């Protein structure tokens, strides 16, 4: 149908905007602490601590499969990255500190993304 196509163009455009959002958030992690999944070879107990691991590469795979239906789902995954880190790592670690900085800087980007998603529909 023509409606299914319209719908699909909206999703494509959301994917376009979420791709730009993802790029902006990922620039706030210049150390690349959150770039890839925590290695289960190197942290073999990780899944005993963290039940839903997340990282920017895994978000990118979902994004490119047009797997985010709305901004809320994308924010859910971004918040997992931060929240997983702040639980596994102690306050006095470079990892924890990196997550706080990513959260704080990401807020600005996500605030305007929400306005853009609502505005452009």
């Amino acid at each position: 149908s023509m409606e299914q196509v319209a719908m699909e163009l909206r999703l494509t455009e959301l994917t376009r905007l979420l791709r730009s959002v993802l790029d902006q958030l990922q620039d706030k992690d210049p150390a690349r602490i959150f770039a890839q999944p925590v290695s289960l070879k190197e942290v073999p107990d990780y899944l005993d601590h963290i039940k839903h691991p997340m990282d920017f590469a895994t978000m990118r795979k979902r994004l490119e499969a047009q797997g985010y239906k709305n901004l809320h789902e994308f924010e859910e995954d971004f918040d997992l990255i931060i929240d997983n880190c702040m639980k596994y790592n102690a306050r006095d670690t470079v990892f924890y500190r990196a997550a706080v900085r990513l959260r704080d800087q990401g807020g600005v980007v996500l605030r305007q993304a929400r306005r853009e998603v609502d505005s452009i529909g």
